[PDB]
């Protein structure tokens, strides 16, 4: 296989990278979800993305992907990239659908959210920017999806939609009120807390790659 | 305001003018329609800037779906509709997938949709497809919106428009013209170059 001994498994194993201000932006997207529905899960530093042995897990040789046990049990499950890695979590370990959605018509409005030189870069986040601050100004509309709780929707556009990603791009993000309202009220739940804080510090505890018991 | 002949008796899709440029994102959804022979109505958006379309999709762009659920609906973006679809219209999981398993695969390739970046996508599309048994792009044994989604970026015309000879992805070439042979695939061809040249240039056909 050449695939390290410590590579074990017998629960969800999210895949990410030593923690930095560039390497962190898609891999806390999953690591929310698991917080919130409470998945066991494990979480494994990969030093290298290009080893062929994580080329065979995500051949994108990028960080999120996932290794699972299939339902049944008896084979392993993959997925890659923040977007297919919350849809997987979503399907496995959301039943009640409180974060992918409980009818047809919930899961319409959540994938809509969840699927979307420098001024050229910096204005076509402000048109981003402003699509969701016109969304949060809608009566009653709390979240981006539906309007009483958070989806995967809001989940995967946080990174994105808050203060310090603003502040990299140079735009003040208190000029869209209502975006920054959701993206703090976003900040103040728990799972969400605790993704932010773990997701920066893998590959700087105990182990510096490879499974972490802690 | 809405256009007076906008009414959502059925799915309705909203396109524009056929071109060689305006069709490889509503070929999309057209295709998996096509598929399950779901009733759908066509609507040919003129002005995609109109404030009346920018209250369906906000990104102001096409494809974009207005439909009826189970007792209204909107779906924007290629990806989005695609999954509406058959979240709506797939009770079999035939295109969407039957159960867990496949749907990891089938959202992996889904979402997964210069020169050097493209060359990249065509080399892991074309590794997938070197697999054994691996004639489509998630599941082995059928087509689903994974290889839906990704029929319009990976052809000879957008490998030639790239600055790629798609001869160089020989698996990878075979499989587009397998999807090619498809008949929801030419009928969805068809309609999507046709759509604004027929008797009414823009709204509900």
């Amino acid at each position: 296989s050449e695939r390290p001994s410590d590579l074990v498994v017998n629960r969800l194993v999210l895949f990410v990278v030593k923690g930095t201000a560039t390497s962190t932006h898609n891999t806390v997207k999953p690591l929310i979800l698991l917080e919130e529905l409470g998945v066991p899960h494990d979480i494994y530093v990969v030093e290298k993305v290009s080893a062929p042995w994580f080329s065979e897990i995500n051949p994108h040789k990028m960080v999120p992907a996932i290794l699972d046990r299939s339902p049944d049990g008896r084979d392993t499950l993959r997925a890659w990239e923040s977007t297919s890695t919350l849809m997987y979590i979503a399907d496995a370990y959301d039943k009640d659908g409180t974060f992918g959605g409980r009818n047809v018509q919930e899961r319409s409005e959540i994938n809509n959210w969840l699927t979307l030189t420098i001024e050229k870069l910096r204005s076509n986040i402000t048109v981003q920017y402003d699509i969701l601050e016109r969304r949060l100004n809608e009566p009653g509309q709390q979240y981006l999806a539906l309007k009483d709780r958070p989806t995967i929707a809001d989940i995967a556009t946080l990174p994105f939609a808050m203060k310090s990603t603003a502040e990299l791009f140079g735009l003040e993000f208190e000029k869209w009120p209502k975006l920054q309202e959701w993206s703090v009220r976003m900040g103040e739940r728990e799972a969400v807390k605790r993704a932010w804080q773990r997701v920066a510090g893998f590959g700087h505890g105990e182990k510096e790659y490879g499974m972490l018991e802690a």
